[PDB]
């Protein structure tokens, strides 16, 4: 357990009562307390899960994200204001940090507090010990769901490596003179190893804050940090999927759905739960997510009618309705620990609306870095570095380097899979895409004969069991190769223009040669 004197070390004082690592039953009773007001209030749905609302912030607030620039971060962080920039990693002065921290610790003084100790990372030897402090029971519930829940023996020797203080009820009135974006803040200090949240009640700021911090700490120690899903077959073969469901196969157990590391022991989930989107949720399309919505899940910003019925289609407040639940609400998972061995298949999924890319290509190592940095999908083009640009704390090339290092030590092979359209303008068939994923996962493409697609220089298998050979060359749905080249030329220009912002580093400049050629 925890004494008030222990929280006084952080600057909190006048502590009324500490609820330490609350159970799900305590959380349930606390959330439905009729004395709660405002955004603290929870509503019982007739699925048995509690639902809360988060007020004006129904998604992340990147314009309020700041990281203290100090001797720890000055020369390691990927700053918004250095190089090309193009990111949300805005530098914060150390003195303004002490003001923001004071706002939060003053707000948390004089209160009954919830303290949740948890792990980020499923491998004991590389995980981060995080202490979360809140004055709102459902915020404690969110972190209990989304991070790894320690056993009592683990709590007996728990020593936080990182503190997250949720001050949603407070704001910073001095923001304009301090040069900030608003009265809200999501701020990080890697010297003090703390995250502060002021003003925003969106639960994802806690989840993606710790992801951004793992994305700093891990690659600097040679551990890959990845925004991907990952699963494992009956023989223990691990695959990681970037982009875009295809992670779901009754014969492959889920390691995790969103955030993973790759250390000397293999692929590990960062999380203890899943934070799923629920807009237009259907039991037929997402049976596992739907079945997880029961007591101990926590719904966020969904519409609930007077009788407790949820309207999952109602996006009138936000399209970003969400539910969190601990990962064991999904049956087909790796357990009792969310980790496995080394990935030997890496699958980049892209929905190419231009109909240029092959249904499947086998990438070289430099092409793996290039397409990872690109993060392309399209039905209109978007790029996102590392399939997760908003959470990168280091330069994108640092993530690609450590990913390929771990792949090379495992003999892993990467594939680029177009789940989008072909030259007819029709979607690639889901049956073909499923046959492609099976052929990848069973190792049948790793040594297959290939042919090289011009311009993108992609190795394409000459045949694939269970698919008509005709679909494998994207030129075959065009009237001529020149007609494919003309569309390819337009897409290649998009890749090259997007990639240019990474070429002020030596690594980035060296990878241009692995991208498409006009
Ligand atoms: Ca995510």
């Amino acid at each position: 357990g925890l004494t008030p004197q222990e929280l006084e070390a952080y600057g909190i004082s006048d502590v009324h009562d500490i609820v330490y690592n609350p159970s799900y039953d305590l959380l349930y009773q606390e959330e439905l307390d009729p004395s709660l007001t405002g955004y603290e209030r929870g509503v019982l749905t007739n699925l048995g899960a509690v639902a809360v609302d988060t007020g004006i912030f129904t998604g992340r607030s990147p314009k309020d994200k700041y990281i203290v620039r100090d001797d720890t971060t000055r020369d390691t962080f990927w700053w918004a204001d250095k190089g090309k920039g193009k990111n949300d990693n805005k530098p914060l002065s150390p003195e303004t940090w002490q003001h923001l921290k004071g706002l939060v610790t003053r707000q948390l003084s004089g209160k009954r507090l919830f303290v949740v100790d948890a792990f980020c990372g499923a491998n004991p030897d590389t995980r981060l010990s995080v202490r979360f402090i809140t004055e709102v029971a459902w915020q404690a519930h969110f972190v209990k769901n989304m991070f790894i829940r320690p056993s009592d023996e683990e709590l007996a020797g728990f020593k936080p490596d990182f503190i997250v203080m949720n001050g949603a009820k407070c704001t910073n009135p001095q923001w304009k003179e301090q040069g900030l974006n608003s009265e809200n803040f999501v701020a990080f200090n890697l010297t003090e190893r703390m995250q502060l949240i002021g003003g925003t009640w969106y639960g994802g700021e806690m989840k993606k804050g710790m992801f951004s911090m793992m994305n700093y700490l891990l690659p600097l120690k040679g551990i890959a940090s990845m925004h991907c899903s990952a699963n494992v077959g009956e023989a223990g073969d691990v695959a990681v999927f970037f982009g875009l469901t295809l992670s779901t196969d009754p014969a492959r157990r889920l390691i995790g759905d969103d955030e993973h590391g790759w250390d000397d022991d293999g692929v590990f989930n960062f999380e203890g739960g899943s934070y799923a989107k629920t807009i237009k949720l259907s039991k037929e399309a997402e049976p596992e997510i739907y079945a997880a919505i029961r007591r101990d899940a926590l719904l966020e910003n969904v519409t609930k009618r007077e009788n407790g019925t949820i309207d999952f289609d109602d996006g009138s407040k936000t399209e970003n309705t969400r539910v969190s639940y601990p990962i064991y609400h999904i049956d087909n998972i790796v357990k009792p620990v969310s980790k496995a061995g080394h990935a030997t298949k890496v699958i980049f999924l892209t929905a190419d609306a231009f109909g240029v890319l092959p249904p499947v290509s086998r990438l070289t190592a430099d092409q793996t870095q290039y397409h990872f940095l690109s993060g392309f999908t399209a039905p209109t083009p978007t790029f996102s570095a590392c399939f997760g640009a908003a959470f990168l704390s280091l330069h994108p090339t640092q993530y690609a380097e450590v990913l390929v290092k771990r792949m090379q030590a495992a003999g892993a092979q990467a594939y680029l899979v177009n789940t989008g359209w072909n030259g007819t303008g029709k979607r690639i068939s889901i049956k073909d895409t499923r046959a492609i994923i099976d052929a990848i996962l069973n190792g049948s493409l790793d040594n297959a004969e290939t042919f090289t697609l011009p311009m993108f220089n992609l190795a394409i298998p000459t045949e694939l069991p269970g698919v008509d050979t005709g679909i494998l060359d994207p030129r075959n749905t065009y009237a001529s190769p020149e007609q494919w080249q003309e569309k390819a030329e337009t897409l290649a220009k998009l890749f090259i223009d997007n990639f240019d912002k990474y070429t002020d580093t030596p690594a980035g400049a060296a990878l241009v040669a692995a991208g498409p050629a006009l």
